[PDB]
């Protein structure tokens, strides 16, 4: 198991726009297009980020670029994010996965913004930080996903998702 096969089980994979759990148009696999509520927006957004006139859909071979991408992108970003490297750096393999994972889905500067987990997962206490985790709109939103995440965090280990 990696992050790409991770994040792939906790987004899936459609080719079609779509509306997330938020209700905003994506596509791919969780790739967000716009925050906006016009359709046109979106397809505009897709064309821009594909390079041809799309009509919202798109191969798959196309979704799986958006998706390098985007992994490459959310670890550049928490390797740039002054709060969240030390974190990330102090990790071991299976829960940098984890922190990556969040923040594909909220963005560098919604985990930035968990300081009580991040300063807990520094310090390696794993069933505190999982607890910590659990009191937030992120997990009330998308429980079991997050749920998935936070046994990461607290095992170590790649079970939640076997
Ligand atoms: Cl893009
Ligand atoms: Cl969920």
């Amino acid at each position: 198991m990696n992050i790409f096969e991770m994040l792939r089980i906790d987004e899936g994979l459609r080719l079609k726009i779509y509306k997330d759990t938020e209700g905003y148009y994506t596509i791919g696999i969780g790739h967000l297009l716009t925050k906006s509520p016009s359709l046109n927006a979106a397809k505009s957004e897709l064309d821009k980020a594909i390079g041809r006139n799309t009509n919202g859909v798109i191969t798959k071979d196309e979704a799986e670029k958006l998706f390098n991408q985007d992994v490459d992108a959310a670890v550049r970003g928490i390797l740039r994010n002054a709060k969240l490297k030390p974190v990330y750096d102090s990790l071991d393999a299976v829960r940098r996965a984890a922190l990556i994972n969040m923040v594909f889905q909220m963005g560098e500067t919604g985990v930035a913004g968990f300081t009580n987990s991040l300063a807990m997962l520094q310090a390696k206490r794993w069933d505190e930080a999982a607890v910590n985790l659990a009191k937030s709109r992120w997990y009330n939103q998308t429980p079991n996903r997050a749920k998935r995440v936070i046994t990461t965090f607290r095992t170590g280990t790649w079970d939640a998702y076997k």
